[PDB]
């Protein structure tokens, strides 16, 4: 199966051209990609979706060396190594990828994101889906385990129904930090709607 | 303040007018308050905008807004494309009206099997913009309006939805349905044993 490669961080004509010349294609999104090529660990839709799916996240050297070979090389030795952001964000990329490959982080979760949330709900929905969760199109009316509402102060006036039925009201960082680290921990991210 | 999505042509003047008049540029149709375009097209951007019922307007909206000095009401600037309204058999104004009443896929739950074209994540964006739920994996149980969009490559994986009576549908159920704002699964049922 020919790689569908996504680029992010660097506008890299030589790399893109090498993908095509080697018989691969360029990916339109991280959700479609087989491989992500990048320089650093970043909290972006592209990086978080790639990580949530557990696809290879590789340096530009993969294509540099593949171009010399004349064919796509095995990905293993080209994994992104960013000790600085690993320290600063408190996770190991290899370990996070290993977790994602065993089971996607949000399997079993149903998540509604209220309209005023930042980052924008549709971007949050893309990340939720790439982590195997269900992005809900409207506010729930009933309780279910692992059904949660990502919300914000602007939207507290609209939260009486989820409060009524005991659905957790969570910070958007539940998703962003959780997906980055591949660890879901709703409790520290519970909002205070009356304050 | 409007968040305006452009699609079709790079319209630098139009983009500046948006910024000057107190708006911003939208990153996607799912985020936009307004879509500016020349023609009716079957694209993720156009279909998402239509599913959401947002104004879909010509380049003249911003041209006249810039001349007037403020964002004009959208009503007079709706895209008029009689040719594509023919290629596709629908009225854009009527479709927008339908979308504003109720989103097309309210109550639907849709799984798209991995081999489908256009790609599942794009189908998922459209499903969500039409008020449906895009499912992350194959269902195991029957529910009304729970359907599976699939394809010949994926027929070998369809025993469970067949077992429980979930419809197996063509991707055009979505694409044609959203374009027209009419959801009619029957014509789109696939034949998995052939």
């Amino acid at each position: 199966t020919a790689p569908k490669v996504l680029f992010t961080g660097v506008v890299d004509a030589r790399g893109e051209r090498a993908v095509l010349a080697l018989g691969g294609s360029l990916a339109g999104s991280a959700a479609e990609a087989s491989h992500l090529v990048t320089d650093r660990i970043r909290r972006t839709v592209k990086f978080l979706c790639a990580l949530g799916r557990g696809i290879p996240i590789l340096s530009l050297d993969w294509l540099h060396q593949s171009r010399k070979a004349g064919f796509f090389l095995p990905p293993d030795e080209y994994v992104v190594t960013d000790p600085e952001q690993e320290k600063n964000f408190g996770f190991s990329l290899q370990d996070a990828l290993s977790r994602a490959r065993e089971r996607r982080l949000l399997e079993g979760y149903e998540i509604y994101v209220t309209p005023g949330v930042q980052p924008p709900p549709p971007q949050m929905g893309e990340i939720i889906s790439c982590c195997g969760g269900t992005y809900l199109p409207s506010m729930p009316r009933s309780y279910k385990p692992q059904r949660v509402v990502i919300t914000c102060p602007q939207d507290f006036p609209h939260c009486s129904i989820p409060l009524r039925v005991g659905l957790p009201l969570l910070s958007p960082e539940f998703l962003l930090t959780g997906v980055l680290k591949q660890e879901a921990k709703p409790e520290a991210f519970v909002l205070s709607p009356l304050e």
